[PDB]
């Protein structure tokens, strides 16, 4: 790990953990997807936590967290779950996704953010350097 990448997990945390109580449950992981356009079952969500849940309480914390990260690094999400994020973000569908469109979402999750703060998200993941995230980008981003 460096120094950003575990700042950049812990802020992925406290999006997830609504409350701020430390531990994400079911109710605030359904809440974020929610947000996010899907529309998990109860047994769903109970599903996903457990996958990670290490020791059987229920919830999710911050090691839990960053195993299960390390985990979709090593198994990518499928190709349709990122086809599915990419639909999120690129809510006019034109096949890119504009500092606008990142900032729409952020704004569903709760996440407080200056315009310089989106452009520069809107940089880092950019690779051709027209401004905008296409869905390679996007790919690129998502895995690793
Ligand atoms: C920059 O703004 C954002 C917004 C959302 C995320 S996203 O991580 O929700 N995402 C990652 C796609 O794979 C995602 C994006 C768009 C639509 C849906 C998702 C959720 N996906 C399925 C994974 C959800 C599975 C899961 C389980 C348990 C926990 Cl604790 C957390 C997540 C990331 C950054
Ligand atoms: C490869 O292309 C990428 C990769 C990572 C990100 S980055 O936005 O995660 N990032 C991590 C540095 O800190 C970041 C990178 C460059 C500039 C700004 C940031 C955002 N940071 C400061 C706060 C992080 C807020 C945040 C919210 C939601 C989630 Cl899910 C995760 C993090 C953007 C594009
Ligand atoms: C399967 O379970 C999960 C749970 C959480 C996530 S995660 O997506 O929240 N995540 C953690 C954050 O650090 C993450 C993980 C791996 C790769 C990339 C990300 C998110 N990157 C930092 C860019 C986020 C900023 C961004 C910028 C530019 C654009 Cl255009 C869109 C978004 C994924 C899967
Ligand atoms: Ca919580
Ligand atoms: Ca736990
Ligand atoms: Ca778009
Ligand atoms: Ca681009």
């Amino acid at each position: 790990l460096t120094e950003e990448q575990i700042a950049e997990f812990k802020e992925a945390f406290s999006l997830f953990d609504k409350d701020g109580d430390g531990t994400i449950t079911t109710k605030e992981l359904g809440t974020v997807m929610r947000s996010l356009g899907q529309n998990p079952t109860e047994a769903e969500l109970q599903d996903m936590i457990n996958e990670v849940d290490a020791d059987g309480n229920g919830t999710i914390d911050f090691p839990e967290f960053l195993t299960m990260m390390a985990r979709k690094m090593k198994d990518t999400d499928s190709e349709e779950e990122i086809r599915e994020a990419f639909r999120v973000f690129d809510k006019d569908g034109n096949g890119y996704i504009s500092a606008a469109e990142l900032r729409h979402v952020m704004t569903n999750l709760g996440e407080k953010l200056t315009d310089e703060e989106v452009d520069e998200m809107i940089r880092e993941a950019d690779i051709d350097g027209d401004g905008q995230v296409n869905y390679e980008e996007f790919v690129q981003m998502m895995t690793a």
